[PDB]
């Protein structure tokens, strides 16, 4: 599994989406495009864009 931790704020804008916080911790499930689908702390899933993510 791969931890990543949110760099800024996200406000999700459509359904498949996930609303994250600076500073959250998120597990990445695809990487493959721009929008990064993740998974968060409680199992929620959605996507994120690729920049607003990283590895610590």
């Amino acid at each position: 599994e791969v931890v990543v931790v949110a760099k800024f704020d996200y406000v999700a804008q459509q359904e498949q989406e996930l609303d994250i916080k600076k500073n959250e911790r998120l597990w990445l499930l695809d990487d493959s495009k721009s929008w990064w689908r993740v998974r968060n702390s409680m199992n929620k899933t959605g996507f994120v864009p690729s920049n607003y993510v990283e590895r610590k």
